[PDB]
């Protein structure tokens, strides 16, 4: 019997206790493992079992054979990449969503699911303080997705088809997209996906003078240069909080540029967007009225676990018309027919914790990053490569207190020895000539003590090699 | 505190008990609701709460305000669309995956996650008895996705880029895709997504003579007709178990056709693919050696809840080369960087139940559909419009025992009155001139009694209008 209810409630507690013990381990568990390729592949049978096995033997096999070979994103010692903010409400909302197992591709196939997605989308829109034109009650509207690439693909398709409907159906080889050299690779990936040619995905270089922002004058000059070449610009992507540096592009200026040439402006909210529920960061959303579309990942700061990605349009019919084949049918809003009930999990998280708790959780992470930055700045052995705007601190070894020419390779070795120690996991990028470490505060379990321990470990490892 | 562990275990039991009571309701709950647009939208607050609320008040609000406005896919009275096979192991594996919250886009960011995806992919490949060329140990390999449209998009991109690398970079406007008129709309959707022009997505009509299969001779003639027009065929999609009728396309013949013109052959396993773990249905996979790619939805019959979609390639480098920007990095295998740990849930389900239980669950659903077909065939008031191959029975009112010309509209009214009664939910499609009802056995909760009740209700409703 596959749906035995007493067995269901029996094994549910087993799995929940497994998860709680995993969580309590993470203060000790080495974050990133050191294992050999094929360790698990050779350790597991070649074919599937004919018969079944109990739940607790499965869970034991999990905790001994798969857990050690995991990178523990939830560890309070994990400060690399970008957080997978997890909470009790997010986990239990995942469980409830999967228990309902309602797949609502149209309003008729689950009215409540679509209406609850509507209200959650509008809730978040006013939490971020967008104009009415992005709300369902203001003309536009939004949708939940799984990743930012689904939303980016949807906007790219809508923009491409709007352009082609204006200039001609067989003109796809002339469409030109613009983004900065800091834009997430997902933009180039999606542009290549929707048939844009490789030469026409222009990454405009950014300069340290402009804080690596995408300058609108270079955008305008590139646009008219390619227009004099007989090609059709159609898409521009600005970013709030880039991956490597956390750059915020000048949204309003690029909005005026995109309006002047009637280009589709999309805003990758990405990492910084979630933080914009706070009044301090809301200014990073000015010019949003000139924006065609905005996407943002809630699983990067809003404690929803994985996964959930909001996407808001001022003219949603521009998207529905691109993918279709009053009452909302989300079949025409994204890639596939099959959708999950993510709205119930976002609703769960929000009503369980409150805008208050969410605001202050973001503020606590940002404050911890402020303190980490203040600690780096007090050490002449180190250097901020770019001022922090959120919970992202980018730093490296000082060149004055390292041998000539090897400050970057010694920064890389510092990061490697820290990660190999197992006591923490930091990210790091090679921006041409320089290498720098990213420390991202956001692992939910992380408190002040963990940031203090991380800074002390970075210092102790630096003294171990520097001079 | 967002990660309070004692509060986590306290509220987990609340949510689990909520789910178990929901499940036990489904024998009584009217499957499809009758509600007005805006019922939930007006019933919920305009903005998000500043403060939080308890878990049980949330769950009460769920069971009173959202559950009644749901279409209960998990009800044993639900036989429309295609099942969302759910089990205890699938639900608890969803919970465990979300609890681990490990996001592994590369082997380095979670070796165990990638290796376990590898072994699960290979397990399923040998469960379906594919050639070695689709296994990681045979040259090719596979990947887990969320939907069939992600897999279809990946294969379409790989095929398009292979073609363009052969014929020219600026030739996208000449690429031609072929599918039948029974193919799922996701194929046309993805073809439009990757920049194929609308005229070049050719739906070749199928004839009732060929059981609506895609005849390979018409495929060949269309190919050489478009080749004499100076266009580049590049993609052909065959289907095992179509949505409306459950058609199986002649895989091997289309394989030889696609080999002759070096076209990319993709197989939408879709609905029938999952059933192919059974030896009786494995014959529906012959010619699979000539196939470039195969996708199949495990959440349609393999009891994994939602969602999980296997995709196997004979040459995975053809996909990696299309989306990239030994040890496997699934970042280059699909649409986005962010991936979930679906492998752990599939592993959970398989090792908990067994290939034995899975085979026999498929066989029990197929047997129930056999019995439903036998019941329809014994009633002169009804008629099978297409012979059943899986758990899909397509039937309608007999034209001999209805007034001239209105057998189809009376079949539609029959379906409408049954669905409106709330005692069951059946699907129905208008194939040009005829209308017929689809009954799909697969709601997990469904036993023999429910099929008997459904047949009696269909008969009682038919006598209520027929003569």
């Amino acid at each position: 019997n596959p749906m035995d209810l007493t067995e269901l409630s029996t094994e549910s507690k087993l799995v929940v206790d497994f998860i709680t013990q995993y969580y309590q381990t993470l203060e000790t568990r080495p974050v990133q493992p050191r294992v050999k390729p094929g360790f698990l592949t050779g350790q597991l049978p070649d074919k599937a079992p004919f018969h079944g096995e109990s739940m607790e033997v499965i869970l034991s096999d999990v905790n001994e054979k798969i857990v050690p070979g995991l990178t523990h994103w939830q560890s309070p010692n994990f400060h690399a990449y970008f957080p997978a903010s997890s909470s009790n409400a997010g986990l239990l909302g995942e469980l409830l969503c999967s228990g309902l197992s309602v797949i609502g591709f149209t309003w008729s196939s689950s009215p409540a699911a679509t209406e609850l997605e509507n209200v959650v989308v509008d809730w978040m829109a006013k939490m971020l303080n967008l104009p009415s034109s992005f709300c369902f009650s203001g003309g536009g509207g939004g949708v939940l997705q799984a990743n930012t690439c689904e939303a980016v693909l949807c906007t790219l398709a809508a923009a491409r088809d709007k352009a082609l409907n204006r200039v001609g159906d067989d003109q796809i080889n002339k469409l030109v997209l613009y983004c900065s050299d800091q834009t997430h690779f997902t933009i180039h990936k999606g542009a290549k996906l929707i048939g844009i040619r490789s030469k026409n995905i222009k990454s405009i270089t950014t300069k340290k003078e402009n804080e690596f922002k995408l300058c609108p004058n270079d955008l305008r000059d590139a646009i008219r240069s390619d227009l004099e070449a007989g090609l059709v610009p159609f898409y521009v992507c600005g970013t709030i909080g880039t991956t490597a540096l956390g750059v915020v592009d000048p949204i309003k200026e690029l909005g005026k540029v995109a309006r002047e040439f009637d280009l589709w402006l999309h805003v990758d909210g990405a990492y910084g967007g979630s933080a914009c529920i706070c009044p301090e960061f809301q200014h990073y959303l000015d010019g949003v009225d000139l924006v065609d579309s905005i996407s943002m990942n809630a699983h990067k700061w809003l404690l929803s676990n994985l996964d959930c990605c909001f996407l808001w349009l001022q003219s949603p019919n521009a998207l529905i018309e691109s993918l279709a084949a009053e009452m909302v049918d989300y079949k025409d809003w994204q890639i596939s027919l099959s959708r999950r009930f993510r709205a119930i999990k976002m609703w769960m998280v929000i009503r369980r914790y409150g805008v208050s708790n969410l605001i202050e959780h973001i503020r606590s992470d940002v404050s911890m990053a402020v303190r980490f930055e203040e600690m780096v700045a007090a050490d002449d052995r180190f250097e901020i490569v770019f001022p922090r705007k959120f919970a992202l601190v980018c730093f490296k070894l000082s060149s004055e207190k390292t041998p000539p020419g090897r400050d970057s390779e010694l920064t890389r070795e510092l990061m490697e020895r820290v990660n190999s120690s197992g006591k923490a996991y930091l990210s790091g990028v090679q921006m041409g000539r320089i290498f720098f470490i990213r420390c991202v505060i956001g692992s939910s379990l992380t408190e002040e003590r963990h940031v203090d321990n991380l800074w002390r470990l970075i210092q102790e490892t630096a003294q171990s090699i520097v001079s």
